[PDB]
RNA sequence: GUUGGGCACUCUAAGGUGACUGCCGGUGACAAACCGGAGGAAGGUGGGGAUGACGUCAAAUCAUCAUGCCCCUUAUGACCU
């Protein structure tokens, strides 16, 4: 339910997401990277900039390499990054015929 | 500790060790790097000091000191109260 500005600092009209009137992206697919003792799985696409918080409790196989599906059991909060889980472990994310499954699953094909 | 009590510990101070990308994951030219992980007291230029190049102001100092040219030289020297 973004809400104009009274300002433009160019030749379009400036929104601002005063409110998210509803959720999509319920789940996303990437690679799950370990970082500082914790987990973090990068989006397939970078259309999302920040990552997606694993707990070790959706950890689920996903290592330094896994492509994974995460059903998404939080989202951001002002500063802080969406939470999740790791659903389908696709396999090694350098894989030939992982390219084919990754989009498999992030369109949300049948199977 | 006051005393007996090796002296352990703390300390004292000489000599060594120790830290690096050395290592393990990513990432990336397989390298470098970057991002993390170990282990360690120490994490990625360990921390404080010390130690620089050519220069300028005819900068300041003839009251630190010395000093050419002067000046004083029974006094511009010197002594006391």
């Amino acid at each position: 339910m973004v809400r104009l500005n009274s300002q433009s600092s160019g030749s379009r009209q400036e929104g601002t997401v005063i409110r998210i009137l509803e959720r999509a992206i319920q789940r996303v697919v990437g690679t799950y990277t370990e970082t500082r003792n914790f987990g973090f799985v990068i989006p397939d696409d970078k259309k999302i900039t920040s990552d997606i918080f694993i707990p070790k409790n959706g950890k689920n196989g996903a290592a330094e390499g896994h492509k994974v599906v995460v059903k998404l059991t939080s989202y951001p909060e002002g500063r802080m990054n969406a939470e999740g889980e790791v659903e389908t472990i696709l396999g090694h994310k350098n894989d030939p015929g992982i390219d084919i499954l990754s989009v498999i699953h992030k369109h949300g094909l049948p199977g």
